[PDB]
């Protein structure tokens, strides 16, 4: 089965938080040309997820899409509190190719539905951010800082019923940590859907890549390594290949 190395690109004002190692850009910093770069050697797919304050943050958000658009021919996905569809859809209209909700698809799973009305499935991502809470798995909002009560084994059923097309789900158990990804969350949800899977979260070096797509994972996020180059794109699918991963090269 096919699989995707996704590069996530936190982002501010147009500026990519705490920047890159890559002293061959022009901008370091600049989200549009270190997208282009990893377009370039080898990258599937980007999503940039923006924390611009609210009063310049949906014109922000709005420039970041043109300009990524025009740059770049591989999907992106654009997110970061995008709380109803006339936001969701500015966003995909000016360029973005899939929009990633997370604490509003809680609030509302309706919200789900009405995108993918309009959008189709495919372009609802709903990113899930899970966490083990006395031996269950619980979904948490508001940037990990709610628990929801909601067990992650029933919003997973609930956002593909709703019309979902890709879950992005991130162990806050491993997020931050280099330790690898959280491939016990990452098999717990497998058999609960038909919907593509994005690891998010923990990952340190190339052999969690390989570990996630056993798990089952689709897809593999990851930001920092890449930004400060840990970990090498091109070496990364490279080593994919060679352990029988079907990787695009």
């Amino acid at each position: 089965l096919a699989k995707r190395i996704i590069a996530c690109l936190d982002v501010k004002d147009g500026r990519v938080v705490k920047g890159t190692n890559f002293e061959n850009l022009r901008d370091s910093g600049d989200p549009v040309e270190l997208g282009k770069f990893y377009s370039e050697i080898g990258i599937d797919e980007l999503v940039f997820l923006d924390i611009t304050a609210s009063v310049e943050k949906r014109k922000t958000m709005l420039e970041l899409v043109e300009k990524v658009a025009e740059q770049i021919d591989i999907p992106f996905t654009v997110g970061g509190g995008i709380h109803d569809f006339e936001t969701a859809s500015e966003l995909i209209l000016r360029g973005a190719d899939k929009v990633s909700i997370n604490t509003a698809a809680v609030e509302n799973p309706s919200l789900i539905t009405q995108i993918a009305q309009t959008f189709g499935s495919q372009a609802v991502v709903v990113a899930i951010d899970a966490k083990r809470v006395d031996g269950e798995f619980m979904v948490f909002t508001y940037s990990g800082k709610k628990n929801t009560g909601i067990l992650l084994r029933d919003w997973v059923v609930e956002v593909e019923k709703r019309g979902a097309g890709e879950i992005l789900l991130t162990s806050i158990d491993r997020d931050g940590t280099k330790s690898g990804y959280d491939t016990e969350m990452i098999r717990f949800v497998r058999p609960l859907t038909t919907l593509p899977i994005i690891a998010s979260g923990g990952a340190g070096k190339m052999e969690h890549f390989l570990e996630a797509f056993l798990a089952g994972a689709d897809a593999a996020l990851a930001a920092s390594v890449f930004h400060f180059r840990e970990i090498d794109v091109r070496e990364l699918k490279e080593y994919l290949k060679k352990h029988g991963v079907n990787v695009r090269l």
